[PDB]
C-alpha cells in the first residue's frame, strides 16, 4: 500500500485525489491521508505527487511508519 509522509504536511494540496483509481485519497487534520489497504499498490499517483510525498508503507521510514499507522488507524478500528 501507498502511504502519505510528513512532506505533505502543511503543502496539504498539489494534489493526488483525482488521480487514483480507487479514489481511496481522504483528508485529515491538515493534510490528506490514504486508506493502503484498500490502495492497491500502484505507481499513479507516487508519479504524480511532487517528490513522491506518498511512499510506500515498507520504504517509509521507522519514523513515519507511524503515519503509516495512522493512515491506516483513520480507516480502521
Ligand atoms: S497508489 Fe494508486 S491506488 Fe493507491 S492511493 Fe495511489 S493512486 Fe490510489
Ligand atoms: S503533496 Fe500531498 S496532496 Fe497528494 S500530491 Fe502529494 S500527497
Amino acid at each position: 500500500a501507498y502511504v502519505i509522509t510528513e512532506p505533505c504536511i502543511g503543502t496539504k494540496d498539489a494534489s493526488c485525489v483525482e488521480v487514483c483509481p480507487v479514489d481511496c485519497i481522504h483528508e485529515g487534520e491538515d493534510q490528506y491521508y490514504i486508506d493502503p489497504d484498500v490502495c492497491i499498490d500502484c505507481g499513479a499517483c507516487e508519479a504524480v505527487c511532487p517528490v513522491s510525498a506518498i511512499y510506500h508503507e515498507d520504504f517509509v521510514p521507522e519514523e513515519w511508519k507511524s503515519y503509516i499507522q495512522k493512515n491506516r488507524d483513520f480507516f480502521k478500528k
